[PDB]
Order: C-alpha cells, then structure tokens, then sequence
C-alpha cells in the first residue's frame, strides 16, 4: 500500500525531510515554488508551481482544494508541505518535525542534493 509506505516514510525520515524541506524553502523563500514528489516510474522529488497546483485541481474539480489551501498556506519556518504524485491520487506530507527544519537542516550537514539523492533511493527501497 504505498500510501501507508509514504505515512511510515514521513516518520521513518522525518528529520531528514525537515532538512530538504528547509533547504528547498531557502531556495524559494516566496515559496513559488513547492517541494514536490513524483513517484513515476521511479520516486524523484521535483518543483511544482503554485499555477501548477492549482491546475492540477481544475483538472480533478477541487478534489485536492484542502491540499492547495494548505500549501498556501502552511509556515516553513515549522512546517513541511511535499505534494506527491501517486499512480491513483495525489497525496501531501504535513508534518512539523521535531526539532524544527533549520535545527534538522544544521544537524544533517548534508547539501540539498544529498539530501533529495539518500532520501530518493530509501523512499525507492520502500516502494518496489
């Protein structure tokens, strides 16, 4: 059930997800642009506009418009937003980790794109 999997990866590596998400709000401070997920074929972490989005909802009449006002809307100061791109349906990481995604980001020590390659191969270990 890679649902479940994605819930047990979110606590399995929530510090080193506070991490990339930090590093990635950096990136994009206005956030326009959104940590995204895209698990086809192979679990990839990409970029998503907000145009994109919101898009993305039209095209399945608001059926993801609770995940577009919580992109919006969430502190990445405390917070992590990753939308994901499932075979059946979208699904979007919430979670404040503990401690907060700049603590995680210093602690790691690890660039962005350590973080996005060690997280991409155990989110693809899960999945299969």
């Amino acid at each position: 059930p890679w649902r479940y999997r994605l819930d047990q990866f979110t606590k399995e590596e929530q510090t080193a997800l506070g991490a990339l998400a930090w590093a990635f709000y950096q990136q994009w401070p206005a956030k326009e642009q959104y940590l995204g997920l895209d698990l086809h074929p192979q679990a990839h972490f990409i970029s998503c506009a907000p145009q994109a989005i919101a898009q993305l909802n039209d095209q399945v009449n608001g059926r993801i418009q609770e995940m577009v006002g919580i992109l919006y809307g969430y502190d990445p100061r405390t917070e992590v937003a990753i939308f994901v791109i499932g075979p059946t349906q979208f699904k979007l990481l919430f979670f404040q980790p503990i401690p907060d995604p700049a603590s995680c980001f210093a602690a790691l020590g690890l660039t962005i794109e350590e973080l996005k390659h060690r997280l991409e191969k155990t989110l693809q270990e899960k999945l299969a």
